[PDB]
């Protein structure tokens, strides 16, 4: 839809706030704030995948909206994830022990923007088509 395609970050907004407030660990956190990813969407009837590439640590998640799914994330959480389409957004949240975190993904002129939330932190990721 939107979405579909190859995206490549460029721009990143408190990122390291946010993984921090996720726990993840110096080592880590000092790994994943340089990196570029590539995000890669595509659609397959009901079936969505979304690919995220880089250097270091790639990852892959295929669901069906509103199906809630297991997923280790990219910093070896093991959550369970719920992806829903709210007006035009894809709104993710993980749920793990007793925490959340929400990603939502928006199309917003040629950019796709990613929104992170953890408790008081948002963190901003900004993609261009490839
Ligand atoms: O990166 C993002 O914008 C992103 C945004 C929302 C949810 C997950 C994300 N990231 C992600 O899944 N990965 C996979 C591998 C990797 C390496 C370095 C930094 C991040 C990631």
């Amino acid at each position: 839809d939107a979405f579909v395609g190859t995206w490549k970050l460029v721009s990143s907004e408190n990122f390291d706030d946010y993984m921090k407030e996720l726990g993840v660990g110096f080592a880590t956190r000092k790994m994943g704030g340089m990196a570029k990813p590539n995000c890669i969407i595509s659609v397959n009837g009901d079936v969505i995948t979304i690919k995220t590439e880089s250097t270091l640590k790639n990852t892959e998640i295929s669901f069906i909206l509103g199906q809630e799914f297991d997923e280790v994330t990219a910093d070896d959480r093991k959550v369970k994830s719920t992806i829903t389409l709210d007006g035009g957004v894809l709104v993710q949240v993980q749920k793990w022990d007793g925490k959340s975190t929400t990603i939502k993904r928006k199309r917003e002129d040629d950019k796709l923007v990613v929104e992170c939330v953890m408790k008081g932190v948002t963190c901003t990721r900004v993609y261009e088509r490839a």
